[PDB]
């Protein structure tokens, strides 16, 4: 269903590969829930005002903690060692790879990494609650919208791309948004808040990036090349598991710091 199951099933993965993906896939779940101790250890640094963001950010470490680490295991009982041949194939006793997990976790923080911006900064000319429903509507849509062309990863390579390219019309809708978002806030903050909304903007902009990256790792070397193997589907996995620590813990990390500056 899936390019990791094709994979799996065809030419196999290597020990190296195999476990590779499983300990990125472990640090995955791993420090989301150091994220969890972090945010909610550091909530009495920031005003009362404030801790809206922290708890945002709490909820969504539980999220990708409890989704990540099923991924992860989902991941490893997909596959077995064959001695005769020396390599991972897909387990046919097993539920084989599902990126559903994954991508019930996007689902579910998207609302909440986009709302609790709105926490820390302020809006000039904009709406609080026009800019919270558009980011609501198109990121949940960005979503949905990537999953459904992900179940033609393998059975069509044109609808893949169609409706990943209908995903990512949702996806630069947001940028837009949190563009304004980012230029009202800064409007009346000090020049410290200042560099630190700039460094969100970039971080949120690479990070947020990575995700459509991984999501054609395998089809960017053509359709019979080095990352159309095992190595594509370990630069994917560890694609996501870069962007899933920067755009939940580091993102959230780097607004706490901004709170703090803003008391003062
Ligand atoms: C886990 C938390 C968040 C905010 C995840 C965000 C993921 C993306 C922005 C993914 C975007 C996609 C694009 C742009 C196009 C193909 C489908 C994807 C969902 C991978
Ligand atoms: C030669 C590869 C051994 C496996 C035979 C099956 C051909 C690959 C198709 C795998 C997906 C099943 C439809
Ligand atoms: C100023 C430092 C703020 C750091 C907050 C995030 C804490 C977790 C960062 C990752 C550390 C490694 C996680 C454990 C790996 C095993
Ligand atoms: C100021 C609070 C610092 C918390 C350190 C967290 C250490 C990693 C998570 C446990
Ligand atoms: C300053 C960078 C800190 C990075 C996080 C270290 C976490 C260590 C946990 C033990
Ligand atoms: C509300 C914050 C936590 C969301 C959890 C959503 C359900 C996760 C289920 C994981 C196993 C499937
Ligand atoms: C509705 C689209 C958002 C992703 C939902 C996928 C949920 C998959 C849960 C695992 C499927 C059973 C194994
Ligand atoms: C304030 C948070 C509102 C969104 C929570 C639910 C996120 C999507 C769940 C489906
Ligand atoms: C100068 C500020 C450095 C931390 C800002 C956030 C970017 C961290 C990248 C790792
Ligand atoms: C802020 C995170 C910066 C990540 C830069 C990209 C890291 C390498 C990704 C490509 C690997 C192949
Ligand atoms: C909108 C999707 C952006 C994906 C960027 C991929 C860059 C690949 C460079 C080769
Ligand atoms: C401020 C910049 C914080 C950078 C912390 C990065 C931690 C990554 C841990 C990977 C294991």
């Amino acid at each position: 269903a899936n390019f990791e199951n094709f994979i799996g099933a065809t030419e196999g993965f290597s020990e190296i590969a195999y476990q590779f993906t499983s300990h990125i896939l472990t640090l995955g779940y791993a420090v989301m829930l150091a994220g969890l101790l972090y945010f909610i250890l550091t909530i009495k640094n920031v005003d009362k005002k404030f801790q809206m963001s922290n708890i945002l950010s709490a909820v969504v470490m539980v999220s990708a903690f409890l989704l990540l680490y099923a991924q992860a295991q989902n991941w490893t009982s997909s596959f077995t060692f064959n001695e005769e041949v020396g390599r991972y194939f897909l387990d046919p006793s097993g539920d084989l790879f599902n990126n559903g997990y994954r991508y019930l976790n996007w689902l579910i923080d998207v609302p909440m990494l986009l709302f609790q911006i709105l926490f820390v900064v302020s809006l000039t000319t904009s709406k609080f609650s026009s800019v919270r429903n558009q980011f609501w509507f198109s990121g949940a849509m960005m979503i949905i919208t990537g999953y459904i062309g992900q179940f033609y990863e393998v059975s069509n390579l044109t609808a893949f791309l169609v409706w990943g390219a209908i995903s990512s019309a949702f996806f630069f809708h947001i940028l837009w948004v949190m563009k304004k978002v980012i230029n009202e806030g800064k409007e009346g903050i000090s020049p410290a808040g200042q560099k630190i909304l700039s460094n969100i903007w970039i971080l949120f902009l690479i990070s947020w990036t990575l995700y459509p990256g991984a999501y054609l790792m395998p089809y960017l070397t053509g359709v019979d090349g080095f990352l159309y193997s095992e190595d594509g589907v370990m630069a994917r996995q560890l694609v996501y598991t870069i962007a899933d620590v920067s755009s939940k813990v580091i993102y959230g990390v780097l607004l706490g710091n901004l709170a703090i500056t803003l008391s003062k």
